[PDB]
């Protein structure tokens, strides 16, 4: 468990960012690591096998703006990118979740499409293959897996922001509707701690919210719990050591370089750190201290 970072790649500010940054909750630390090869915001990261990998985003840049059908590895032994298979489609404002070793890609979008779409990673092959699309188009999508289910949360249609909610049954290859959220939400944090999945901030059509729900698989419902500091869209989200971190984002005003620490014990969030720099959009994952 010990020697583990929180890792968060590329974002946003003023344009698409090719940052690279890990940080150590136990000792404050900041480490600047490899940049991205291309530029990306509104990518996702998730690590299997120890290795972080960056899955679809936007290169947005004075001279143009590219959706990503990328999937690039980040070995921290090596401290170097590798290319790895591209998907079928370009997903900018992706959602992604591990299951079995898999990477799940999820909706997005490409140009004025938005994506229903979702496509399985398989790295011992470095191939990718579609798998059943959701029920609804969604960018901006959030996603978590927890108990071998695949969660899609929110997100935006291209025509409404959403507080629907779908999972997806791997051994059926079905998505099936959940119980929506108490809130519209596109561009939240969604991730996995317990027995619940968290969808924490976002935008829900007019503002940018604090607020936090979790959904209780058992029990089938969402619930508030204590909410953030900041209001924050388009953030980054992880869970470490039993324990939420939300990373940046956009309150309205400022590009936040603020990261919040969740505590389910006693339902408090509590401001632990800043990253070096005010960014939204970012990917985050959790893997081993590089080299
Ligand atoms: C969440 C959101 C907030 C907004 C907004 C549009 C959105 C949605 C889309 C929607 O609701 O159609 C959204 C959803 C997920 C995203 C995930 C990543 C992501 O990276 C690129 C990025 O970081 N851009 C930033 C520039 C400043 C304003 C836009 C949002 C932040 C963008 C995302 C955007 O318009 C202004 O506030
Ligand atoms: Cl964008």
């Amino acid at each position: 468990k010990v020697g583990r970072l929180i890792y968060t790649a590329g974002g946003y500010f003023r344009q698409s960012l090719s940052y690279l940054e890990a940080y150590n909750p136990s000792n404050g630390s900041w480490l600047r690591l490899a940049d991205l090869q291309v530029p990306r915001s509104g990518l996702a990261g998730c690590v299997v096998g120890g290795l972080l990998y960056a899955v679809g985003g936007r290169n947005n840049s004075p001279d143009g703006n590219t959706d990503s059908s990328a999937l690039d590895c980040y070995n921290p032994m090596t401290n170097q990118w590798s290319p790895c298979a591209s998907m079928s489609v370009p997903r900018n404002r992706i959602g992604v979740g591990v299951i079995d070793g898999h990477i799940y890609a999820v909706g997005g979008s490409h140009g004025c499409i938005h994506h229903s779409s979702v496509e399985r990673y398989e790295p011992e092959r470095d191939e990718w293959h579609l798998v059943a699309p959701m029920l609804t188009r969604r960018i901006g999508v959030g996603v978590a897996v927890l108990n071998r289910l695949l969660y899609a949360v929110g997100g935006f249609d291209g025509t409404n922001r959403l507080n629907s909610a779908e999972c997806y049954y791997p051994e059926r290859n079905e998505w099936r509707m959940i119980t929506p959220m108490n809130t519209i939400r596109s561009g939240a944090g969604v991730c996995v701690l317990h027995n619940c999945i968290y969808a924490a901030g976002g935008y829900d059509g007019q503002d940018q919210l604090n607020s936090v729900e979790r959904y209780d698989v058992e029990t089938e419902t969402w619930t508030f719990v204590a909410p953030m500091r900041h209001h924050r869209s388009a953030l980054g989200i992880t869970v470490h050591q039993g324990k939420i971190y939300v990373l940046g984002g956009y309150d309205g005003h400022t590009f936040l370089d603020s990261v919040e620490c969740y505590d389910p014990d006693s339902d408090t969030w509590s401001e632990v750190t800043r990253m070096t720099s005010g960014r939204s959009g970012v990917g985050v994952a959790v893997t081993m201290e590089p080299c």
